[PDB]
């Protein structure tokens, strides 16, 4: 049950959406991916100058869909803030990561995992090797990236994300995960 | 079903679900199992209220079993960053994330009904996989619970020591020993 | 299927489900098992009735075999805690937490229709686990009990050592019935 | 998918509503029942001394819900006519017999069923014998009011439910489950 | 897995399981739930062993959470006809018609473990369906109550009254407590 | 779920005012009955804008995805289509079908090529039947793509043999899209 | 698959299942999970051991998780009441009530190989049902547990109260550390 | 199962001091293997016995009741690698006789961490993340001692799957020889 | 229903006698161990008289495969194989694995040859593990089949990488067999 604001009606999501906050609060696959890409080409042609606000919590989910989102991002002229409220993991850290530089945050008590992708590969034993090839691609492809959002070598990247690493929000801003903490007012 | 109410309000009339008609009055529900989306909408609603006016009092209703510790920290960090005080009110039950919550609203306006009751433990997980994979989910929830009994130590003023004997089991408060413990400020007597 | 009617007004038609017609009138249908989203449905209509009109009685429709002892209690504590006079009226069925509520309506104001059906028994739960945690749940469970039967005590007159014996198995009373043990008023007649 | 009808849009049942018509439908339960008594309450505040007309097409269900419905009738001021089309069972049939006198109909191809109510009990035995209790203290409550309605003897409406019994229109106003057979007109 | 023991006998060798061994020695296991065929293969061991030898003890294991009412009354009467002492032992628990077969041994040869837990409650069943049937399902396990609640007095020396009251919810007793009650005659010791 | 705009619109429905379609699931014949009707309504509003087509798509129906084809083909505006996130299967196959010089993808987008998937069960001539039907398909496919990327019939067989993964710019250097849209 | 062993007899050619044969030498395998099954053929073969020699030592063999109080303590009285010393040895795991049955053997001769894992810890059920029910569970259990750490603090010659602590939760001891806990007696180390 | 003239094929073995471990290893599976030692034992305390290893692993409690045994009676017992020896049976097969450890030219070895499970409080959590990391050094210093390698080398080889061939087997230390063709 | 034969034998027992093995199901380990103690047990019985493994199999576990491979290979006597009905998989691996001169197969049967199959879940580096294990299982497969066929692990590798099946005059063409059984 999603409430509705009246002041014209708008459900409280469509309400934030008018001041530029995209909400990407669940796992990420095409449908979410789809929404919030809608979302920033509509901002972006709304106003091309003013700040968009990507809220995360996030347990992250589908690499591709996360690309799209990243993708976007880049794309559009308006910055886009990140801010994790709860949790970010996995391609949900790496949305976070991919906020507009000095103007990406997390509330203090927010949890940051970052860690290697998941998959499956079933069949022939060429099969395996195309979709471990592809995975394993994929894996340098996040971690070029991380890389030149964060300021940490490939090497660093590659060997903290071997296993779930979870961070404090202060931790993210030291790895450069974030910009920094937001503090109360 | 939930009802509608409708009101002649001098520029027209208009209809509410009872929900959002609570919502026009500062009044935020957190009546459910604690989940991404419930913290989300709570968030959303939280950051709403302030923008329509950042000094009056809001809300939040507690009748809610707790649920995810990450999206009870959505809740939490919104709350605190907010400017007004958000006040909050136990109804039937608040169990753990639920009452860290509850813990969690402005100093002297956290109350409870006399008959709600109030549960704190320690939190739930699990993990599966290799002794490394065990070990690493292992630290992440023991983490976790240093940060919980920590804050809750600073919300209700006893030690850390104290908070973690007393969440080691399940530990079910009526309201008023939810006051003398330091969860509440008052039992909102009829 | 849940009806509407449509009544005639100056700026127009206005639509209403049959319910939240009867809310318009200060009626609240408790209708079904109560779990935590039906007490935070009437808690909510409660609230706004109260703020709609403060001395107003307010009509609560108990058609119910109960259920969460806690959804029970927010319900409870918000009738209690609101200014106006709460009526409750046993139509069909009221059963376990059901009947607690009936009990709960304002002194005087307390109905069953003739072929209503009471029930008034123990409360009902479950424990698994260690020793100590099933130790848990029996102390958590024995202390619940005490405090309905000492509410009930207080809102029928009877004595809380007649309440343990007479709710210790499935107790069933007819209207009539339910006057005589003081757990309603009136029985409602034609 | 339920019609509607435009005059004021209305689906087809609020339409039989505003001409004071209740739509007993269904297999009877507390949410049937809820909606019913409902309708019956607002129909008596709209005019108290016009008649309501229940129409039944069920074949009967939850006990207690069935005598919501019954004391919400007999309760309110106007006459509540009850109209058999389709089937009357159980406590369907029961529910037409407690219409207003002289206003009780079944059309001509119309069933009703009486029977003994229909229960489950499970656990010790002092709570099977509780349970046993209470049945048979309810078909004695049930029977009471059906031979007062009916003009049949409390024994003769025991041994007519002791098993399913079938009844035509015409048998059931023999009977006094209803006044008349609504003939074509 | 039920293990095999080999006896040189002096008509040759011979290969038994556990339980075919013990009955050998006139020692019944009733050590599960009650039901038909529990019931069947216990009144026919019972049977044999009254044919065997008239006359000597037959010992009888109990470590059941009882069971069917019928089936247990099966066993008793069989018990009751026959001509040989049936010694009962409860080891480690004798339950609802478990706890009733244990009081119904041979007067002076009930016994149970230190540590055995007996219970004792009310009958427990089912009904669905027209009140009249119901009603006969009530009524028929009202009866079956009095029934064991009659003969438990018999055989405990306790009232129909007490017995009642005493069975209304479950009520767990240690050995001890069982000879007290007079379910048992003796706790058994180590030798 | 799907936010409302008011200027109201749900989201997709703002996006479809600018000419903007989106192909962003699982390619069945709801998603391509609501595609076709879609590039239908815009070719009647007007006949000489370009159409807009975003493509995250996993792929899907054959048939389905051919629905869509010859309506892009059938139409007098530009389709131009632009692969976010990723195109595979059927989904690659629509984005080859954009109109030349106007197929894009964003650098990370993933593109994915491989032979049609299918099942047969049955008596022997029923297996034929339906193995006759895929191959056929398959070449149609194959023809068709080869036309569009202006590589051989011959590579795009030994190419879609298995699953073949593309980068954004391979898919540019394939023939696939025309070029790879940066940053602005 | 249980492997069958052939011994030539002086009355004949004899055939043994593994088990059976060790139960021949009175070596008794508890080996799963303890159920009202596993209790009645260990109590079977106690007493048939007994009868057949009411004084040469008995092997208890423990490799189980435990399981059934009631079904632990047929076991347990089938001991202490017969004749002959019955050994416990635990190899690879004895846990719960299996513990409690290796602390239970004859005094000087329960065991442990080195390796093997002891655990302890408080007993499991369940209750459902009217409040009055579930108080009447919750007695009994906490009743079982008194009675399970009386016994256990007279076995181990620890007090009631440290057994109490030490079994609040899962608690895992090395062979080693059953030995110091009074558990068991010594730890059966490598022959020569 | 075939019978040979009675014996069916594996009680056949059995009588030529020959146990097969050929499943994947549980609480019945070890009993059995302890029962087998202990009358062969029995049966010619001086004698060798051949343990056959063909086996995914499994509980590792289980796994030390085989353990322990072979290392508490008096007989040699040989291990012999034929198919796959993985995780515990790896374990199994580096704790044979010293110098009587083999493997088939083809057979497959793998080693790894012991893999488990925890749900719960968080003390429960901590009480099974301690016992499992417990059991992993447990494992870790005996496979050293049976090995020749350092527990370091250990523990870094065993973080994730580990497939050897016999010849790499032998490299390792887990098993003494690869058995060529007669 | 296996029948028995007396002389008391089922009838399998009864081949073993003869020192005929069967493999005649999908490969696992409980076949394997049967099969190796069965060609453990005849060498004990006669070091010298041929073997007789019957192979109407088709396939499975590879290092269940390789436990028979290596026993076989082990073993003094010869151990010829024939296959009757079908060899698939590791079921033809074994048939191409018996006594040179002595593998076989009747008319009708049939024989197939592909890649190894099998599965992966979890991170990339997991999934690296599993793919480069299967990787390396298949060369040491083809490697050793090469040896046996005298086809090179080039044409093993190209003929295996779907599923190929041959006739057994096909089978002995290719070195899989020596030769087809002709009725006597
Ligand atoms: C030159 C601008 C972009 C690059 C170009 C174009 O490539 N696409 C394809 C496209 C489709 C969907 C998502 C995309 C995300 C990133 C990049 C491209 C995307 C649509 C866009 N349009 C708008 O934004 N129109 C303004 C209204 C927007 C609103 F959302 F409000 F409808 C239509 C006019 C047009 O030329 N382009
Ligand atoms: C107080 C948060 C700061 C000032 C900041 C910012 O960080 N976020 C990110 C954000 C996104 C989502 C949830 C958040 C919760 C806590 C903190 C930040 C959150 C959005 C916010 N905006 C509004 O509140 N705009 C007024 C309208 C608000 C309404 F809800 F009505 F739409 C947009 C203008 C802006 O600078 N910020
Ligand atoms: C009468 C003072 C109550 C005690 C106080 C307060 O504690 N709560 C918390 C609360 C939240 C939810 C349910 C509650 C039930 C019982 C008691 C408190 C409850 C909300 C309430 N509000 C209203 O009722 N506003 C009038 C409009 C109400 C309407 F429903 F129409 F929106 C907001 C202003 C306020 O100070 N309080
Ligand atoms: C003297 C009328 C009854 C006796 C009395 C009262 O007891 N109840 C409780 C009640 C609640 C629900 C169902 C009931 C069925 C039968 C009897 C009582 C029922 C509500 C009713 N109300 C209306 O009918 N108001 C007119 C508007 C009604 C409309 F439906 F249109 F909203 C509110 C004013 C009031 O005093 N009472
Ligand atoms: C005391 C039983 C009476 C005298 C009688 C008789 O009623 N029944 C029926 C019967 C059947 C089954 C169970 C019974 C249990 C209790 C009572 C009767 C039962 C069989 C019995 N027989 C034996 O016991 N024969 C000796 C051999 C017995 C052995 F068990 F070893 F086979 C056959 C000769 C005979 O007259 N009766
Ligand atoms: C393309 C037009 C073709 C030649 C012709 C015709 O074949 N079809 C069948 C048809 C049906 C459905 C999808 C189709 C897709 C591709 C081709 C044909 C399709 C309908 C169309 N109409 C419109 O487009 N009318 C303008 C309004 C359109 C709007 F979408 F806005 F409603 C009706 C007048 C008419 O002659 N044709
Ligand atoms: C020490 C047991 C006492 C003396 C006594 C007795 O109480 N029970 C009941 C009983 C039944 C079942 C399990 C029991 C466990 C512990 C104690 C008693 C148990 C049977 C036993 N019998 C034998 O052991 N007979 C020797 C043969 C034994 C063999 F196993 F081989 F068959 C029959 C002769 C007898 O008097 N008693
Ligand atoms: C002094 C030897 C050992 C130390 C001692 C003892 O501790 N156990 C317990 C035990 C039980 C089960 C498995 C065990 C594994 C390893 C070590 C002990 C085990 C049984 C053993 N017995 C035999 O082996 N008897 C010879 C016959 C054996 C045969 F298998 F054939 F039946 C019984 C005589 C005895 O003193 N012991
Ligand atoms: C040629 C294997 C050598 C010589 C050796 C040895 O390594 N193993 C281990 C082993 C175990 C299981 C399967 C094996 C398969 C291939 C190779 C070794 C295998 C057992 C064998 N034995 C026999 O064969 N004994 C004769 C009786 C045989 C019979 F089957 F009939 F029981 C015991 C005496 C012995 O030294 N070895
Ligand atoms: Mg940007
Ligand atoms: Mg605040
Ligand atoms: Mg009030
Ligand atoms: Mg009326
Ligand atoms: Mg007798
Ligand atoms: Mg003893
Ligand atoms: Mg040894
Ligand atoms: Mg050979």
């Amino acid at each position: 049950l999603i409430p509705t604001v009246i002041e014209r009606a708008y459900d409280i999501y469509s309400r934030l959406l008018k001041d530029r906050i995209i909400m990407l609060g669940s796992q990420i696959d095409d449908n979410v991916a789809n929404s919030i890409v809608s979302q920033l080409l509509f901002l972006q042609a709304q106003d091309s100058e003013k700040d968009i606000y990507l809220y995360i919590n996030s347990p992250g989910g589908s690499v591709t869909a996360g690309f799209a989102i990243y993708d976007t991002i880049q794309h559009i002229k308006p910055d886009v803030q990140t801010i994790c409220i709860g949790m970010a993991a996995s391609m949900g850290s790496f949305l976070l990561a991919a906020g507009a530089k000095g103007k990406r945050f997390a509330l203090p008590n927010a949890e940051v995992m970052i860690h290697q992708p998941l998959g499956g590969a079933q069949g022939q034993a060429t099969e395996i090797e195309i979709a471990a090839n592809h995975i394993l691609k994929t894996r340098e492809k996040l971690n070029r990236i991380l890389s030149e959002r964060t300021g940490q070598s490939i090497e660093k990247i590659q060997k903290d994300t071997d296993r779930d690493n979870f961070l404090t929000a202060e931790e993210a801003k030291e790895y450069g995960l974030i910009d920094e903490v937001m503090v109360p007012e």
